[PDB]
């Protein structure tokens, strides 16, 4: 028995010297990262001609719809006067009348179809309003019956023009329209075309009533296979990477059968759960998990390519998260060797006291970020979410991005004095002790755990 | 006695063992992380509710009242010609006197209320320049009684055209008016909407008689309760959080009270200040302090709901430090159990060498504040003001915009040779000095300290 | 012939202290530094002369010949209207057309010379389209022979205006055409100018179809030698380098012979290839190197000078990289000396274990490359190109550019929810791994291998 | 000898303790730091004053002078048809003549003074060509005669219309007039304004000869006394400052002289001059040398407020590193005990190894410097020049501005393929050698030197 358990855990080239046996695995290995990155690249061809197809069209639409529009303006594009808004409005109207004669782009109408557009109608243009909106601030008062109320003018593709704004009430406008057009780019990829439907919706935002109305716009692009198109190997390559992952899924699930057998032998021979998952090899389980999810990413991307199926992110992260695992499985032959795993045994020796150590500087961590969040927000650029706030904090224990962030609070040492002066203890605070305290205790845990390896 | 003192230093878990104590402060303090953490959330939607208004409102009226004003030009935004002036003069008073027709908000006047309008003025159009102002700069010669002078012109809301500036003695232009409105949007935090009074002031500054007159507008916004509004639970929650912490203040003191005692008789016991702190709970008095914050944050808060307050500012102050306090707290628990208190004891160990330290630190970088400051400032950004001056040396501190603090002196290197010549071995002295040898330095008291506490 | 091997390992101040012998070596490396520096200096004068000329022209075309063109929208500049493609393509025609009136350069026209360019015609306006484009999103339907079909319009300098653009199934559209200049500002630098010849590129792309067509513009620059030019010492300096590259070369040459009969002589004198390098002076082999490089250069640029070739860009990273390697060659003498020569002992006892630990750290390195290029890479400016991803991760390890790296995704928060939290993780993980783990236990490998020669 | 040797090297209360001595440096020191902070305070107030002058004055000139001037163009502002520098150089004039009835300053006009005024005139508009300048690019061919020729029209202040430039030999052409104005701004520091001269240039640069010309503004200032003007304590507190300075320089070297003479005595007693400089005062020295510059700076202060002299920047420079030292001066005070001195301590312990490291690495560092200057520096706006490539270089070791120093190559990636891949090898060389094994072991040594003098 003892013999058999010293043969279990001897490396590949031991146990060809000991049994002859021939390293299948690695070869499986290696050729799965060829394979499993070029598939994740071809895939990326694809991937990158649907998101250029909606960005660029949204961009364009942008430019088309959107009176006075520039680049890099959509943070700030709004409009201040009646006047203004009435003539984005309107542009906004004609320019969907006149799409035919004036675009670049070849787009089809689309008519009815349900809320909020009537049978026959392709734009839907809608305000909304307070029922009852009485409001007068000379004297002070008003009389509001907070209900929304949805007016909205229907406009059928080739008395929009009559239309009156209650801007006292007003809570927003609203443009609804849909446009039909083919990503003929996929050619070039020797694909069939798709059908893209892109539904936009143009905004003025009127709910913070404060005399500005910001102006957006938003497409949702839903893909549908074409009715009979004309058109005057990928797949092989995709069967090849499923046998690959299939036949190193059966070798694992060997392996860690016979390790379980061998497992049970043990436990019987000694007449301790801990002492029991030295027979389990975390390795094969992780090259079973990166199996399967590249099956799926396989089979997921087999029916995009079939117009099955149309969900590319979901496909591309399955494949580029399967592509990083199959990257990083090969580490499992360089454990057997201590000059080439000082990386993992440091990790091993390393990860509880670390975690003990999260325990505590996790609690002040999010003390931080809530108190950040809620004071600093609605002044802070770099606060106005708790991810963004997360986001900030993390790089500023890094040394990053320090100055700008004590800038953005400068301009409120005139208007908010006390929110400034809590903003330079706030930041001082954190920089001060998360960069020389609680990083340098992070650094000396995983410094010493290698101090105990390190021979 | 022994056996008391020895129980009186037991953690929760031991004392549990013990006489069977339950640990009510341990929940009490995971409730109030809960509660306080919610009440935070709840109040900054309100506060972000006020903070939009008053910076929404702000933009708004300068796009309506500055000619040519777009984003981004705040600090650039200046008149160059005679005619660039009176039409931005004569523009704002325009768009002040057409504002029902175009604006796309809602606006009261306000009339009267003393200096600077008289009674049923709603504008006041004032400049000021130098009481005897003879400036002869062909003769090389000058007559100046430097006392100010006013000449203020009042405006009616629905004789300013014939303003005539003193161009060569003009210190300079002010408008002040005030518009009333109210914040609608608060109705969709089921709140009563409040009444603002926005006092505008725009300023054309030629106090540096340079040519160059920058024009800029700003905002001082009062809130008070409306008469007789008509609208067509956090009070429990604020309640509870009340309860919670006055409890937890209860409990607190008990213990503090019975550590005294304890104090008091093993100093009887004894028959050493320093000695006698072994008694002081510091994170009870930590948690009394914070309860002490949360009630007065929840009572201000509570007094703003019910509009008897506007201190939005000074509440979420409050609420922000409590909910910290209140995370931080917890790790009073912690302290007990060695692997999860690594970063307390090294803090305890380190202290007082790292203050030693800092005493010297403190002047170096005190002196280069004051000598960067004074010399520099004028011609970099970044040294306009003192507190500017210790963000961008701590920055440096932490290698952060190195590159943008050296490449703004290389504008002067033609211009101001010494000056430039200066600022190189400033900036290069202070970052080798601070980065390589005071903070290793810094971080290797941090380091040993660790070290000491380690087995 | 122990001594004999003793005295080959002696310093040079020893060595001239047994044997009198002079350091012609040491005096000829000083030299070659200050005579290589400044042969690099003299020729980056005409290398920058050449670049900027290129370079000037180039802006200088974009604002001739692209309608409503500014600095800074190179990335952005594209046409949105059917109006505006017109526009644009005519106003560069027309522009090439009046170029002799307008420009403040002294162009001449290029006629004939093969594609596209018939005999006689100086500007090719080509348009490419598929050869059947039927397109009908209305019906969900297309017809395509997507063969490329080029129909090109000539023009002859100094028919156009009735292009007629198939938008449906335009591929791109190109106006091609050549410019000859002199380059006199060669002057300056007591240089005969050269004949310039730019191929001037302009290019309207539809590939996307995307209703969105950018506008680029890029030149090809070809110099040749004038005819004839009439203008009304650097080269001794060339030959001197010459020089004194030949004597380094030289003596390093002798000195690595004598080395190797020394090495015979040992070998056979004991009767391990490790210990045969020994007898290899490593430095000297680098001396050479930098030699050979030094006169390579040298010759290009004296070639450079007769007009014989013009690539500058070869000649500079030849002269630089061997400057570099000049500088760096004079080490060889401090390695004599244990407290200058810390460095490289250190670099000696490190570079093993270094490259073992990287042996493991660059398979997790690829695949977070890949992984991230293709998944972020649609998404994020960072990751569109592997050498991009590459550069990015390679500086987030050092801490830079984190925060924007994480706010480019914060616009995806809304669009794609799923990518966006894939982003979180992969930056989050990332980061962590690689800056706290990887690089912790690099630097300690190189500082352990420094206190290993610390005494 | 002893006691006195002993006594000499006691602290200042142990010598108040054994002798009675007062500690009258002490308080002079403390005193000095506030005296000369307060006196660079109110010094930098008149320094802004004058600066700010310069900059507005110049700001203003640039919009009034220059054609569709705006800022943050300066870098960029050029010309690009004939049509285009016409009609910038007559608003130029045009503006000049016009000045007194646009502008918001006060300006005076200056005529003749010399070159390149004539007697009466203004205005100087010159340009300047090559004497031969035959350029026929159609046919390869140039006649040059490059004498430069200077044809200046002269334009008195209230025929420059007739301007015929020759394009084709165009070296550049220049607008010169002075403006006399006075800085009333002075008067809010109770000061009296001083007159100003400003020498105006305007050049449109065709050395390039590239078809484009860039077009700059520059100003030079000079500060004159006015004649007799009329407007209808600092000097105490300079002779304060004098005062406190020469008292502490005369105690100062008092103390210097007494151990000179222990040192002889000592010398004589044994009957080396790293011991000899054992009885000198280091802090002593640093304290005089300060002195002298306080001194200095407050005499040359003086001189500038009595108008004698107009030197801001030079005194700025003197009382700011005066104020620096006298921070600094204090620290030998701390000295004395060993938990306050570590800084001190370490740096002496660790200066000579860290100079013996800066020789190897400062070869290696001038190497980079000088190949990047000249190899990236026609590519990289980072490498312009020495000084930016050497603040680029420092920025990369600490970690700063990496992705940036990265992208601005990317543009080159399809232009110049070879300068990229060398600036890709460049730029990781670079920073891996620097940042992970240079910086590591100069932070070892620091790190060292604390460990020896730790206990
Ligand atoms: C008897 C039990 C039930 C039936 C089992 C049938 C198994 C069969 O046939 O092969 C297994 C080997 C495994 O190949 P591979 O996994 O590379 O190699 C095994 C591992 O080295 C394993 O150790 P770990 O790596 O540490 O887990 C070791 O214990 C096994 O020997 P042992 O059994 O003496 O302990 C080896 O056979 O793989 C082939 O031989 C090629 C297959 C593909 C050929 C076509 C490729 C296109
Ligand atoms: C006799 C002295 C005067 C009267 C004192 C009356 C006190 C009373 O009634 O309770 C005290 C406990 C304290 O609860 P709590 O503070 O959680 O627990 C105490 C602490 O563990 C303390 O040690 P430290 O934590 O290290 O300071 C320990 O010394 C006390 O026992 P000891 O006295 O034997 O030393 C404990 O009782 O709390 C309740 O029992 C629940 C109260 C809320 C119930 C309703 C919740 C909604
Ligand atoms: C006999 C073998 C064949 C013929 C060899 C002829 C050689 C000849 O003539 O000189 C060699 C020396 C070398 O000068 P240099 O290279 O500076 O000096 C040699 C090196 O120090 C070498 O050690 P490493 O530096 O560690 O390799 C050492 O072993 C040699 O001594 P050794 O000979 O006893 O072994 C030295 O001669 O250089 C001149 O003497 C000036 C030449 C230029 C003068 C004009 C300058 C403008
Ligand atoms: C006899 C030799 C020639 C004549 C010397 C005349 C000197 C005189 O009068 O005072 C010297 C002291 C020095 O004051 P101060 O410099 O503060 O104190 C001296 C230092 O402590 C010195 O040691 P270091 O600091 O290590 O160099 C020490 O050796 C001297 O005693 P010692 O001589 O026994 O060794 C001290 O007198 O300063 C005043 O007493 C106040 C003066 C200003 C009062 C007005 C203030 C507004
Ligand atoms: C040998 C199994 C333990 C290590 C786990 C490997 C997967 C990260
Ligand atoms: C146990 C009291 C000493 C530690 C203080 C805790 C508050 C930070
Ligand atoms: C040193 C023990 C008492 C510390 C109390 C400070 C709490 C903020
Ligand atoms: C002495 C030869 C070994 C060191 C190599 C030097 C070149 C980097
Ligand atoms: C005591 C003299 C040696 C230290 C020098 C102090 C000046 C920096």
């Amino acid at each position: 028995l003892r013999r058999r358990l010293k043969y279990f855990f001897m490396s590949p080239c031991d146990k060809f010297r000991a049994k002859g046996r021939k390293p299948c695995k690695l070869m499986l290995q290696v050729v799965k990262i060829l394979v499993v990155t070029v598939q994740l690249i071809l895939f990326g061809l694809s991937n990158q001609l649907a998101v250029t197809f909606r960005e660029e069209n949204t961009i364009a639409f942008r430019h088309l719809f959107l009176l006075g529009y520039s680049d890099g303006a959509d943070d700030t594009f709004a409009a201040y006067t009646r006047e203004q808004l009435y003539q984005a409005i309107f542009h906004a109207v004609d320019q969907y009348l006149a799409l035919p004669d004036v675009s670049l782009g070849r787009y089809a109408y689309v008519r009815g179809g349900g809320d909020p557009w009537t049978n026959g109608s392709g734009l839907a243009l809608c305000q909304r309003y307070y029922h009852r909106g009485h409001v007068d601030p000379a004297n002070d008062t008003f009389d509001i019956d907070p209900m929304v109320v949805t007016d909205c003018i229907q406009v059928d593709p080739p008395s929009y023009k009559n239309l009156t704004l209650k801007f006292h009430k007003l809570v927003n406008v609203t443009i609804h329209f849909r446009l039909k057009t083919i990503n003929l780019q996929s050619l070039i990829n020797n694909e069939i075309p798709d059908c893209y439907t892109f539904s936009v919706l143009i905004t003025f935002d009127n709910k913070a009533h404060s005399g500005r109305i910001p102006i957006s716009l938003e497409t949702q692009a839903h893909i549908q296979e074409c009715k009979h198109p004309s058109v005057f190997f990928r797949l092989l390559f995709d069967v090849v990477v499923i046998l690959t992952c299939s036949l190193s899924f059966l070798l694992c699930a060997r392996s860690l059968l016979r390790g379980f057998l061998l497992q049970n032998e043990f436990v019987g021979f000694m007449w301790s759960l801990w002492e029991r998952l030295e027979f389990v090899n975390g390795w094969y389980i992780l090259l079973v998990t990166s199996d399967v999810l590249t099956i799926s990413g396989t089979i997921m991307k087999i029916g995009i390519e079939a117009k099955n199926l149309a969900s590319y992110d979901v496909c591309s992260i399955l494949l580029g998260t399967s592509t990083l695992l199959v990257w990083v499985g090969v580490i499992r032959y360089l454990t057997f060797f201590h000059n080439y795993n000082i990386l993992i045994a440091t990790l091993r020796v390393a990860l509880p006291s670390v975690m003990r150590f999260c325990c505590c500087v996790a609690v002040i961590y999010l003390g931080y970020c809530f108190c950040g969040w809620i004071v600093l927000g609605p002044y802070h650029v770099k606060f106005r979410s708790l991810s963004m706030v997360s986001e900030c904090l993390f790089s500023l224990i890094n040394g990053d991005d320090m100055f700008v962030t004590f800038a953005a609070m400068q301009a409120q040492q005139g208007r908010s004095s006390l929110v400034w002066l809590f903003s330079q203890l706030y930041l001082y605070s954190f920089i001060s002790l998360f960069i020389y305290m609680v990083l340098s205790l992070f650094i000396a845990l995983i410094t010493g755990a290698y101090d105990t390896i390190k021979h």
